[PDB]
């Protein structure tokens, strides 16, 4: 959500934003029923307030006066429930268009489509293979580390991991935990449903309907992440100055809908309709240098993990085409799948400006007593089964085993992940 | 499911099983439509049979004889037709019926409701303090551990958990799957969502169907128990004996709509809609003598968890009219919650004999040859938010600080739960 304010004052930086990112809205169209919404609260006051008099006139007017009195005072009435009704639709139109405004994105954002994007830095290779190296289903399928029934049981785009695999999800996820809470950020494990209004808030509702699983008969959704809970935990709320930045890690299973079909046809352990992700969500002052530092910090950390789990990966800046309504600055952390020759995305970094706080209605109260819409920011601290794909590719030895990076032994109790059967 | 041999020469054992369990099945009217179902499938056997032998006398057949023998073969065309309707449609309700049919319990199951449960024993005292003990909540509120506001987000029945309790919430369910993997259980993490017919195979469907929560515009379910998905795996796989028994601790997130009303305030980590599992699943040979070998080993395991955990547990032999239609034998082990004077359940083992081998088709091929349905038992190794709640209000210190056990202390990193605040 933008404040309709700036967007009433300057609609061409918001139409540059609507191309650029390519939101479908017709700006002109939106500031043209914003204009007819205050027209109509304005001559719905009229009327209400002629009303207030007719009425007020009524108690001691002469027999004679008092019916013409009843008879305007009908007769408004009916005008008044005409243009009380019409405000209604309207507004709930404006609403429904003001929660599809982008914000602008940051000035260095590359202008296009995914093709756009920008490879910012690229830290470690491709592994030199001493011999020819399996793909991640076939080391799982040779290992005995996952279990195929799994799609008779519950649907396609879904995994189920066995023996050492298993426990080397866990490992990672209390990993990115620990992690995290070194890192300083409030560690939070946390439910994978909620209302509405909390989809809303972070932007996940109206424009990422189509991805969210519902749960039918209840008015929850499955999130997708982490961040549709921990962005709405502190919504209706004004923080002390004193409690940002808001660092908050958090854990939930996600449920994607995934409507939305894998070109590389279909499987493995990319992507699959419930996963397990860390979320680093952050929740700052309301300054472009505030959330500048923010971003550098949520990737850093994001890069500290790639670096203990050893593998190799990549930042690209997200352009306006993909970054989507509510971002102002993307970059995502690509990490090398040998088996597809290439970068994959495992991390997201988004800084939001208060494109959130002010849907979310997050609040803090400044130095100076001024309350105001704070900034939030998120990325991934660690998804699973993503990462595994690329750690079983990159650490795959000779026999088929998987090395376990050395920050991890203490997670898994062994350097070399086992085969079951 | 039970075996509709042994129902129609046992059918008072049957009836006794549907009394003493309380099951809402008139057992005449089944065996009734079963006997309609038989003389109808056999009345078209010979129908169709005197229709094939007499259209091969009509073709070439004396005049008179042979419009005898058309006659004849309208009148049983006809019939044929009939009988196909009646059978189609008393075959139909005779499964749904079929599907309702209680397993016999155990002789030395109490006979009454949850009432009649009776306890077995129970280990450990309640925990002596040098101070009045806090309830778990204010444990949590005191320290900073979980977050209230999530019942904005999310509703009722929801908890977000915090700092150290959100790591320890992880710490634990790591700990199982290490102990369980130890005790030669094989380590799965699995979806949280199974197609409708897992959940028919565990008899969860069609008796329990309110209690699970459907995603919508989907034909799945979220799973209560990481049992419906366990058991729906070897369907229609003929397992050979020597894999057998198959033990399986599998980690799933477990949802639970909860559609049981309310009455004792059973608000904090009591009972959620959301919640992590860790569960035991065994599938043995079909004899009695394996499946108490496995149920010993379940319940056992269980213990020896509480154990770990340094918790009063006591073992409670569930009556008949308390464990359910599937189940020959059900414990329950509850752990002492000091803020209630009561024990309450943690971990719930049952015996199932074939009840849900016959629903979801696991066999396996016996040491003679013979193709035989499986005996399944399952047994909860460790859940969490619950365990908390008697973890927090058993190991409180005087300062409002939690002590780990021994055992989680290599999980925690630390020996006490420090405040967030
Ligand atoms: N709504 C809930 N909130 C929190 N924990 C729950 C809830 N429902 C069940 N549990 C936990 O999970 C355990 C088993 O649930 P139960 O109703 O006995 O179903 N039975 C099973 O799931 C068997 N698969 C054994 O696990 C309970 O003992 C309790 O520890
Ligand atoms: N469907 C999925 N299956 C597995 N992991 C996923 C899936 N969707 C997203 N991820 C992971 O979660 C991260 C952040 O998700 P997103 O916020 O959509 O970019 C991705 O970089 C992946 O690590």
């Amino acid at each position: 959500m933008v404040d309709l304010k700036r967007l009433r004052q300057e609609p061409e930086v918001f139409h540059r934003a609507i191309r650029e990112k390519g939101v479908a809205l017709d700006l002109e169209a939106l500031l043209a029923l914003d204009r007819e919404v205050q027209e109509l609260k304005k001559r719905l006051q009229e009327v209400q307030t002629e009303r207030n008099q007719v009425a007020k006139r009524v108690p001691k007017a002469p027999p004679e006066e008092k019916e013409a009195l009843i008879a305007r005072g009908k007769a408004l009435g009916e005008e008044a429930k005409r243009l009380e009704e019409a405000l209604r639709e309207k507004e709930a139109r404006l609403e429904a268009l003001l929660l599809q405004v982008p914000l602008p994105p940051w000035p260095g954002a590359p202008v296009g489509g995914e093709e756009a994007n920008r490879e910012i830095k690229r830290v470690g290779g491709p592994p030199e293979f001493s011999f020819p190296p399996l793909d991640h289903v076939a080391l799982m399928e040779k290992n005995g580390w996952w279990e195929p029934r799994i799609s008779q049981v519950s649907g396609s785009r879904s995994y189920a991991l066995k023996g050492d695999l298993a426990l080397y999800e866990l490992a990672l996820l209390r990993f990115a935990m620990d992690f995290m809470a070194r890192r300083g950020f409030l560690p939070m494990t946390l439910p994978s449903y909620a209302r509405e209004k909390a989809f809303l808030g972070t932007g996940h509702f109206p424009a990422y309907r189509d991805q969210v699983w519902a749960i039918a008969e209840t008015d929850l959704y499955l999130t997708g992440t982490a961040e549709v809970v921990l962005n709405a935990l502190h919504s209706g709320e004004i923080l002390p100055y004193e409690a940002l930045p808001l660092r908050y890690a958090g854990y939930a299973p996600a449920f994607r809908s995934e409507a939305g079909s894998f070109g590389k046809d279909v499987r493995g352990l990319m992507r699959v309709h419930q996963f397990h992700k860390v979320e680093q969500y952050v929740l700052t002052e309301a300054s472009l240098e505030a959330s500048d530092r923010a971003f550098q910090e949520l990737l850093e950390n994001a890069e500290e993990i790639l670096r203990l789990l050893e593998l190799p990966y990549r930042l690209v800046e997200v352009a306006t085409g993909d970054m989507g309504p509510g971002k102002w600055r993307q970059v995502d952390i690509e990490v090398y799948l040998p088996s597809e020759g290439r970068y994959r995305e495992t991390h997201s970094c988004s800084a939001l400006l208060d494109w959130q706080a002010r849907r979310a209605n997050l609040r803090y109260r400044d130095p100076e007593g001024r309350v105001r819409y704070a900034y939030t920011l998120n990325n991934t601290a660690l998804a699973t089964p993503r990462i595994l794909a690329m750690l079983l590719e990159n650490h795959q030895l000779q026999d088929g085993r998987v090395r376990v990076p050395q920050a991890l032994i203490p997670y898994m109790g062994k350097e070399v992940l086992e085969p079951c059967g």
